[PDB]
């Protein structure tokens, strides 16, 4: 409950099994309300304007949230975590990309489709510069 | 064939130990030269990299790695750098020169670690995001003697 839509966008996104393919993809972010313990959740969804069994989510609490810093050294806390991943896709890079390889969202799928891997980008001159890479389940 | 690629003063913080038998480390700003050349080994004739740390406060100062191409992929493993050996110091030095154009009319982004012997010092280097330190890479670097 209380779902605050706080990013809802098609992006560009290179899709992964072992053969790549750059495909559109509809990331949404918001903010939620855990109903049993009234904390504040994260979701994340994933779905195609094409493949309708391609949808993945995960919800994040503050405890999965500190699984996911200490894995990718993130400094931000819970809370402004959505603010600067929003910041940085939508006001960092607006470039805009012909469409009739690099990409700095990744997807790796499951060849059983139980979930995905969804990695997010900064490149850096010396580094791929990995933000972070969340498990998406199967909805 | 020593040729200095980087030679300048830098703002480090700097973490040393009261002594080599209790935890605390103090922390303090200090300038620190920091001078990165290039060589070629003389038994292989293999490029190297050199890092060399000193400062004026002390001629007992003296800190120093060489690192070949097999040094440096093991470096760049720890460091998720994904640039070769070759463009490695143009990369870093690159983002060394910096104009602070902060006209004034503390943040350091280099990090010292000290040994209670002086026998090493871990060398660290950083450029912030707004979701992370931003490490770049940290060096071990030994005494020269």
């Amino acid at each position: 409950t209380s779902k605050i839509a706080l990013f809802d966008q098609t992006l560009i996104a290179s899709l992964l099994q072992f053969k790549a393919y750059k495909t559109k993809v509809k990331l949404k972010i918001s903010e939620q309300r855990n109903e049993t313990s009234g904390e504040k959740e994260l979701k994340f969804e994933i779905s195609r304007s094409d493949d309708f069994e391609f949808l993945f989510s995960e919800t994040l609490n503050n405890e999965k949230y500190q699984i996911l810093a200490r894995d990718h050294d993130l400094t931000v806390d819970f809370d402004a975590f959505p603010k600067v991943i929003i910041q940085h896709l939508l006001c960092k890079n607006i470039v805009k990309n012909l469409e009739e390889k690099p990409t700095e969202i990744n997807i790796i799928l499951d060849a059983e489709k139980n979930f995905c891997s969804f990695e997010l980008f900064s490149k850096t001159p010396w580094s791929k510069g990995k933000i972070f890479s969340i498990k998406l389940h199967a909805v």
